[PDB]
């Protein structure tokens, strides 16, 4: 049933979905799926303990927030981590069974798309790869229409009496957030009297913590791919490692890391 | 199913994948997800490792060296992440496990069959393991063919003894259902290769290898007792994790420890 | 000395920093310098997480809660890297150990005395350990400072005590000279934080800060043990190391793990 | 004497090698100077062992080069991961002594910039950052004007029989090598079959591992520095992040990378 350890996983689901489609079975196949359907597992918990901080911080219970932010932090850097599995992947073996992908590529990943929107960048223009499946389509809907993380911690702020502006009490949230700087004097004081804002200096952190800790999984990402399949066209139709390096440009929070040039001047 | 084009979630069969996670409090408890999350992305690591030192296993049957090291390189990884994600179920907090762990049943990964299969390949051979999969016809079957070949270790002995070491006769043919006893008289094997890395290189490089599986095997065992004590607190239970750190897969590569010293180097060192 | 302007070999003293690496082998091996490197980078960490470590008794004397847990990270990290860079000496064989280990002398980290400082900070005081230290009176006092002091253990006891939790009246005064002795009567102080986590979350935190930072420690201690055992192999010696395992600085905070039950929670759950 | 564990460390001398010069004391200064030690230890050990690599390669002594090569990846990859310490470090904190540093900075690691040398991105303009210092900056020139671990990577090659254009057997050691696409046909040959070229190929993955844990390393750096001082301007005179970002555009062993794109074409 459920209370027996196979039962209780569903391992007969979870192992038998390794379907290698190379023929004869390529050895380096095994690893290529598992490799992300690890990092799908991951992407799943990452998004539950996301969904989690928004929720908590709607509530204004920050040690919960943080909380789940710790358990997300610690899920990225595993996620991170695993790169260096991949990297015993050659070029050579690679090419035995790169083939049999045909045009699919990370571009159809659902769970990642959705941790996208949700840490706020969006793109309405995504959700068109995902057409042949308008259930999933619909729940990146959702998400793409509310508030992100990031915007909820600055309606946090709102109800503290920082002086965040009034379109942050309702707007267009499919809309990704754009650099506001009327936000800098905010985390200026912030981080000027962190023993008063102890509370909003520690989410900050937090905040800065997720966003480098995803952008060195954007980083090991795209040089596992460079010294996989060098510069070579994606299956997805992207110039590659090239449009890897421009996902690296991206930002989450902005005004966490522009406010750092103001800090104590 | 992208227009008769494979897809992301085609390929890597995410449907059937995602749809595994089934928590059992209800209501459902935050913390239940993290508790089966953490189990089945280890056992897809387990499902690679096996599929890893099979191919190391094959290796060594074929006498190819660079091939075994480069496997034997991946299966480190593997068990490196194995080891590292612990620190995220460390995360799990007594006030947070005491709300589910009602629901679940009274067994641990003892009863994973992919582990075992992990544990017989390195050599640690259990023929009584082979009960508690009665229930299952099929996985008993399968771990009853690497319970009756030689493990990882023992092909190792062989390949040694194909190239002119010292290794024992009964090493050619015998029982291999028993666990592997340690053997002093191997040790004047090890001594030979790590006193002459110039013309042992070969064998060198795989004892070491050996040695850096059976670390990192011991550090995920480590770690999985630590983590089971900051969450349920301290055989059977925590004192049978303690047990299972006196284990060894390889004895004599670690016993060589205390007597090499043959210095076989030419002048000037 | 870069035109009377400070440089960074200058700020950081490279000159007598990177001069303070003198292999003795002669002809000199190529493995003296990564067992010397290894416990100099130790023993510089050693060094910052004493001076995080004292930093944290000071916020828990000063009911400094964030700022406590902030240093407690650091203090995480700085342990992690400690128990991370075992990885290096694991590179270390005994073909190679054996060629240099003869000019060594026969001491261990034992005789480390900013190690011993962590020890006693960390509540594992042991006054005998000051005589291994008679050659240097200066820091044998400043040791003497640390283990004459509340431990950063006793100091959260002290801090609970002052916040209405039912903390015994023997730890407002005492010979901290001896090592904590487990305290049963500790048990229904932590049951009732990690009971009701919504009321005392400061507390919870910082118990789960703790047993942070005792697992990475217990992690170091195991990463040791296991690198000396490929290199030297197997009181005193691997025996000593594999008995430092057993030992515990908050011995409750593990223990209340097998009894925090009471569900407190509101409707709904 | 040098036989017990102080003497024989000479713990005197490096455990009175740090010493801030915030006044007062700043809590966070004794982190900012051990974060740089430890990292002078490390690079000094990699130094070390990178010279023996070199050595291997010019005796075609495989294994021996690999197993230093092996170590060499251990020691960057602490490099790389201390960064987390330093990561607890925020803009508040920092601020409070990053006037005592004055014009110091980075550039003027000899260490570093000896092992940039030795990979091969020379620079001899670097070597006016150390005229303070000649006896540094001449040891600096020596590794300057010696082959580069790749370039002694192209002489192992040509010694067995690789197609290696003669210009790598004498030249001006001293400029930084520029991707030669002569050397495509070499690499393709390698990763074409493996199973014959195993030796050539076990150097070529190693290298390629060398290069992308020295980039991680870069990109971290650059991270840190970006959530302590933002985008404010460094205090050697560079951009801060916008130079460190250049760096990661730099590459050590160009043709290995570029050889992805072509295998099994
Ligand atoms: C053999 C190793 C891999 C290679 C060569 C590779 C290659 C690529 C390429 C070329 C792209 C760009 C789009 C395109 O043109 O296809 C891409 C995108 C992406 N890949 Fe990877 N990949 C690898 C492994 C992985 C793994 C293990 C994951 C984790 C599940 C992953 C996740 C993603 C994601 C999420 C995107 C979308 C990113 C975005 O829209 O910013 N890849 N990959
Ligand atoms: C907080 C959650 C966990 C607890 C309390 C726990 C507890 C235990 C206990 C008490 C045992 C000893 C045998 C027994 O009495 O059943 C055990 C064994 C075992 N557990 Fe864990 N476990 C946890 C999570 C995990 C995870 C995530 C894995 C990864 C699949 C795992 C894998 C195993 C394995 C493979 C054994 C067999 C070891 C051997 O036979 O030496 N456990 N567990
Ligand atoms: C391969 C090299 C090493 C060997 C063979 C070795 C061996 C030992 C042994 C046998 C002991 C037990 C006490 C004794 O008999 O002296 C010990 C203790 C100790 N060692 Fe290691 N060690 C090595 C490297 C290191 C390094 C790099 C450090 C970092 C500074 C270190 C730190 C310590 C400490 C702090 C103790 C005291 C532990 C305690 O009192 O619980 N050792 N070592
Ligand atoms: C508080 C943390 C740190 C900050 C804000 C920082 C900042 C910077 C900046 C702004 C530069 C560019 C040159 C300039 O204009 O100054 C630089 C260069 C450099 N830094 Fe960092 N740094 C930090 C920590 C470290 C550490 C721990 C190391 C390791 C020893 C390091 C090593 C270097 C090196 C080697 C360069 C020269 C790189 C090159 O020429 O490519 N820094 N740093
Ligand atoms: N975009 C990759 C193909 C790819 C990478 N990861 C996956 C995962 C998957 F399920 C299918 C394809 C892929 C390439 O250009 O080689
Ligand atoms: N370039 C840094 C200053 C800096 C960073 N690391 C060091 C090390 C050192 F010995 C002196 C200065 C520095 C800044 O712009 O803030
Ligand atoms: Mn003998
Ligand atoms: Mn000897
Ligand atoms: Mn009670
Ligand atoms: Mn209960």
């Amino acid at each position: 049933g459920r209370l027996t350890y196979g039962g209780y996983l569903r391992l007969d689901q979870l192992l038998s979905a390794q379907q290698p489609l190379s023929e004869p079975a390529h050895h380096d196949e095994m690893l290529f799926i598992i490799q992300h359907q690890t990092s799908e597992l991951w992407l799943k918990l990452l998004a539950h303990e996301l969904r989690a901080a928004i929720v908590h911080l709607q509530r204004d219970e920050v040690w919960q927030c943080r909380k789940v932010l710790a358990r997300s932090k610690q899920v990225l850097r595993q996620l991170t981590e695993q790169w260096s599995v991949l990297e015993t992947l050659t070029p050579s073996e690679y090419m035995g069974f790169r083939d049999v992908l045909g045009p699919s590529s990370g571009f159809q990943s659902l769970q990642y798309r959705y941790i996208e929107f949700l840490l706020g960048n969006k793109n309405p223009q995504m959700l068109q790869v995902f057409a042949y499946d308008p259930a999933g389509q619909a729940r990146l809907r959702e998400v793409l229409e509310a508030p992100s993380l990031y915007e909820e911690f600055l309606r946090y702020l709102a109800r503290f009496g920082h002086a965040i502006p009034q379109q942050y009490q309702a707007r267009d949230w499919t809309a990704a957030h754009v650099a506001d700087d009327t936000l800098r004097p905010v985390f200026e004081r912030i981080y000027e009297n962190t023993d008063r804002y102890w509370r909003e200096y520690s989410l900050c952190e937090d905040l800065v913590d997720v966003e480098t800790q995803f952008q060195l999984w954007r980083f090991r990402h795209m040089r596992t791919v460079m010294r996989v399949i060098g510069f070579k066209r994606g299956t997805g139709g992207s110039s590659g490692v090239g449009f890897l390096q421009q996902a690296l440009a991206l930002t989450f929070f902005p005004e966490l890391f522009d406010v750092r040039t103001s800090v104590g001047v």
